[PDB]
């Protein structure tokens, strides 16, 4: 129906908005004929009174179909559509891995990704350490690369979800970002458009966590669980750790190092191993292209050593423009630093607190990231060798190991480590990687 | 403090703002730094907390203070300092009453008005019917008129409640304008921004009044004198009846008219007679020019008995540039339509009901007002000799008698006319002309 008054009106007295409604409101968002004032008044009435679970998937729904969907069924794949959707996290590389090794199960991964300007290392970044990787392929090659390599992780080709777009920016200002309801439809919006099967969220929690208590991680959890198999795509969830980096490095090309010799068996970090494995099985349950836990953990651990998930980021990142000998050469093709020094705490002890977004904060400031636009990351700095908690300190065994331009700034980065990491006389308590599974 | 999203979260989680606070706040919104979705937001948090009494009185003061504030205490002048409020209505001409009376009773009244676009038919555009009459004058000029005459009704230079026009501007799209602690605040700024001693708020009730019901015009007159009070001006409020015409007419020339032959008991309409009486007895006693409403009542009909009050409106019209001789030969200034002809029901009855807000409509719509700006109001067209409630009707009463420019509109408004004044087999129940008096 018409008059976005009349709408704010209908909410704000307890009544339920129907679909034809809220549709009508988004494009209006969308189409900038509905003011800012009357989205952060729309918002509000929903802080207030909530959203009934049809509420719930029309506003998903309408925001999904703002933009552009795709459809794979011309294409007549072989398998499932699936994606993993994370809330960020300091060291989350999963994404690097996590779509071979599902690809080479027989799963297809539309991953488009979009970076994180504000004060998160998105993947895209990552992979532009790769010379020559090209994250904007169009339509025809995109969909041709998933056909062929089964992976692909592209930019988003702007028009996705677009009324979101403005919702976010007024919500940013006006105090109604912090509603479950509007977050759950804000994130699903992206990847719905994905037109896919199943999915997977990766909801941190902990100190680096989106979400300020477990209890409201597990909240937006069991929300996003809903409106996604409510919107037709079979979605579970996981609760992460994020109360440390999840890698052994922070950054860019670090990073994408870490995930190239994991593919390979040459290190793998066991915490990242653990979500990594995690997010993995469900989405080959999820997909159909596993019976049970035990079955899909089986098939993972073997393309996982047989190569076969490996060769599969090498042909993902040959086909978006990367070396076609990526994966056996990469130490001549990713960028290396011109400082490379270890930094040591004041004492010797345990780990036992870390800031997770102080040391994300201390890459970017470094060069590993832009706090406006105009920057250009500096693809070779970051952290590598990361302390994890528990582990002794002492002239054995720095914090890190800092990659930095000049002496400058690899001091500024070394006191930011050093004050963002905190030790303690004993090991702290142990916390799980994984600590539970919603569904259904 | 800093911070509009913080204010708005405050306020949103509960909490109670501070002046400082407040006062931050409104000054963002005269000095547009503060955006329409921060403004809808904040107007919403408070539809849903309310506002206690001192954020009550600080958010009324900080929109006072938005702009200027008058002073007489250099003036020195011999006497209160006081004005009268409305909520507006059709055939309301009290003020050209009001003014002179209490001015004739040793009152100062330095009315800045502000007319009424949109539905409301402004004394300003009635006095303005009057050839020559200056409605503004500069502060040194309007601060003789006063001291000399004792009144004056101008027309506000600008500068008196900035605040007041964003804030109200947005609540009006984003469906927050129905809040009583918003409404409080938002009529009191621009009067009390006149410097007053005391005020009288004219709340009315009925199908013409401005709150839908009676338990919510009361609702706002109990608010408004809270706030006047707690901000230092002597406020009382009354409800008067508006479920007619209060004049036996509504326009411009012919209201102005009307409020001469009363002030000089040619003729005098009871019901606009005891609502006129009403609200100056109160200025009276707030303003301490009585102990009682039996002395007040007393000087009041004096004034208004041995034509010393009709002098002062005829002072006040000649120092703002009328004629000098206004009052004794009005007839010959005021403007006269080219048609005037009574218009009659189609059947023998009793008046039942009216829709005030229809004929005060059928009114501007014949020229009587502007719908847009760009309009020129023709100060000739209107109603006189207005049936009121409980007449009888037929061939020798007719409903009105319509001042129109051609045989058209004239045609037009007897149809809006006949078509808003409901007819019935017996007179209907009386109801007050003024219901109650809110103190303290």
């Amino acid at each position: 129906l018409f008059l976005a008054q009349e709408i704010i009106r209908k909410k704000r007295d307890g009544h339920a908005l129907s679909d034809e409604e809220i549709r009508f409101f988004i494009n209006g968002i969308r189409d900038n004929t509905i003011s800012e004032g009357q989205i952060a008044a729309l918002a509000m009435t929903i802080f207030f009174h909530d959203m009934t679970m049809p509420e719930r998937v029309s506003l998903t729904m309408a925001m999904r179909d703002s933009g552009t969907v795709l459809d794979w069924k011309s294409l007549h794949l072989n398998g499932p559509i699936v994606d993993k959707h994370s809330t960020g996290g300091v060291g989350d590389v999963t994404s690097l891995m996590l779509g071979p090794m599902v690809a080479a199960c027989g799963g297809y991964i539309p991953m488009i990704s979009g970076r994180g300007l504000g004060h998160t290392g998105g993947t895209l970044d990552k992979l532009e350490s790769i010379p020559g990787f090209d994250i904007f392929p169009d339509d025809n090659r995109f969909r041709e690369i998933i056909k062929d390599v089964g992976v692909a992780i592209i930019g988003q080709t702007s028009s996705l979800a677009p009324a979101d777009k403005r919702f976010y920016a007024t919500r940013d200002i006006t105090a109604t970002v912090d509603s479950i309801p509007l977050i759950t439809a804000s994130i699903l919006a992206k990847k719905l458009a994905e037109g896919l099967d199943a999915l997977v969220m990766d909801v941190k929690v902990g100190s680096g966590a989106f979400m300020p208590t477990y209890e409201l991680s597990e909240a937006l959890a069991e929300a996003i669980v809903g409106v996604a198999n409510g919107a037709g795509v079979r979605t579970t969830a996981l609760l992460t750790d994020m109360n440390q980096v999840l890698a052994s490095s922070a950054g860019n090309a670090v990073e994408v190092r870490e995930a190239v010799q994991f593919l390979t068996g040459e290190y793998r970090n066991p915490r990242l191993f653990d979500v990594t494995m995690a997010l993995c099985v469900e989405m080959l349950i999820s997909g159909k292209l596993a019976k049970d836990d035990a079955e899909a953990r089986a098939k993972l651990q073997a393309v996982l050593d047989n190569g076969k998930a490996a060769e599969v980021f090498g042909r993902m990142v040959a086909a978006q423009k990367g070396p076609t000998d990526f994966v056996e050469n990469y130490a001549k093709y990713l960028p290396t630093a011109m400082l490379t020094k270890a930094v040591y705490a004041d004492t010797e002890g345990f780990v036992s607190e870390m800031d997770t977004r102080a040391l994300g904060m201390a890459v970017v400031a470094m060069g590993g990231g832009r706090r406006q636009a105009s920057d250009t990351i500096d693809y070779s700095v970051g952290f590598t060798d990361m302390a994890r908690l528990g582990d002794q300190v002492d002239g054995q065994r720095p914090l890190a190991v800092i990659h930095a331009k000049d002496e400058n700034n690899w001091q500024e980065a070394a006191k930011a480590v050093k004050a963002a990491i905190k030790l303690a006389d004993k090991a702290p308590e142990s916390t799980p990687t994984v600590y539970r599974r919603i569904s259904e």
